């Protein structure tokens, strides 16, 4: 575990993971498609990932990229930034309820390490209350990956995105009502030794947009209830865990971290994506590479710098977990 520990250190600063997430594929294409009539190209996708990597990794402990479009971007990251690579095929088949995991066809943990990565990240969709046989298949799949990573001596970062088989839209009030249970129970399953997880990458256990004080519409939760969901999450695992930002704004994500910390969560960092760099997409598409670069240096930098200042007072070192 000395090789894993020193990889873990390459992904962190002072035992805190302050990482930039840009393995988005499907979601990035949908964003780019809003601003031009032509289909987003391979060249366009590769270039924007490269710009964000070159410009913002000086201010991140590591960057998460996908092997499909992100390999050029991985090669321009700052000297001090570690690399994580995504291992799962993107998205999911919405015509079925199972969302079964599937690794990229020509990739292995060994090849990911040979690409210069210090971690393998894998995203799993998980409904704790879903079909038991579907769940058995998923658990066996994660066992395999965790074994691969042990053999190649590379940290395994498991991303869990929760869902309910019975609910199509995870932004809805009916999903917000069961999110805490979905998130916290999933973490308990995948914290077991047999899965070989080094770091859990997880959602905050509340949709803050339905919490009193944050909410503009229906209120579902008091702040106390929200705070308890965070404590329940903290008690769900002894593993290092970090928060993904998903589609929330920079400011809402920052406010959530302060709230998590005040509640008693001992999260160990974040993998923050769209909140930090989303504004660059429209600029890239409408005005080009140089204009995107100028946005990244000014506005992008401000988003990430403001994130780092919040992390310095909210996040806890993972060194106190192993």
């Amino acid at each position: 575990t000395e090789n894993k520990r020193k990889s873990m250190e390459k992904l962190s600063v002072d035992g805190v993971i302050s990482a930039l997430a840009f393995d988005q594929r499907g979601a990035l294409k949908r964003m780019m498609a809003q601003h031009q009539t032509k289909e987003p190209t391979v060249e366009q996708i590769e270039e924007l990932k490269s710009l964000v990597s070159e410009e913002l990794t000086p201010f991140a402990s590591s960057i998460l990229l996908d092997p499909e479009y992100g390999l050029p971007a991985s090669r321009v990251r700052s000297e001090e930034a570690g690399l994580l690579l995504a291992y799962e095929k993107t998205g999911y088949d919405a015509t079925t309820t199972s969302r079964l995991p599937d690794c990229l066809d020509v990739w292995s943990a060994k090849r990911i390490k040979e690409a210069g990565a210090e971690a393998v990240k894998f995203l799993l969709y998980y409904d704790i209350d879903g079909d038991q046989d579907v769940n058995e298949q998923k658990k066996a799949y994660i066992e395999r990956i965790g074994s691969e990573c042990r053999a190649e001596d590379i940290p395994f970062y498991l991303e869990i995105l929760t869902y309910d088989e019975k609910i199509a839209d995870n932004a809805s009030p009916e999903f917000a009502k069961v999110k805490a249970h979905k998130v916290n129970e999933a973490m308990k399953v995948f914290s077991k030794e047999r899965f070989g997880v080094d770091v859990l990458k997880v959602e905050v256990p509340v949709n803050m947009k339905f919490v009193e004080g944050f909410a503009d519409g229906e209120v579902l939760f008091t702040k106390e209830e929200a705070a308890q969901a965070f404590r329940d999450q903290e008690a769900s695992t002894d593993l290092p865990y970090i928060y993904l930002s998903a589609g929330v704004s920079a400011k809402l994500f920052q406010d959530t971290l302060v709230f998590a910390a005040e509640s008693g969560a001992k999260f160990n960092g974040v993998l923050c994506g769209r909140a930090t760099w989303a504004g660059s997409v429209k600029v890239y598409i409408e005005e080009g590479p140089q204009a995107a670069r100028e946005w990244l240096r000014t506005e992008g930098f401000k988003n990430i710098d403001e994130l780092n200042k919040v992390l310095d007072k909210t996040a806890s070192p993972w060194t106190e977990k192993m």
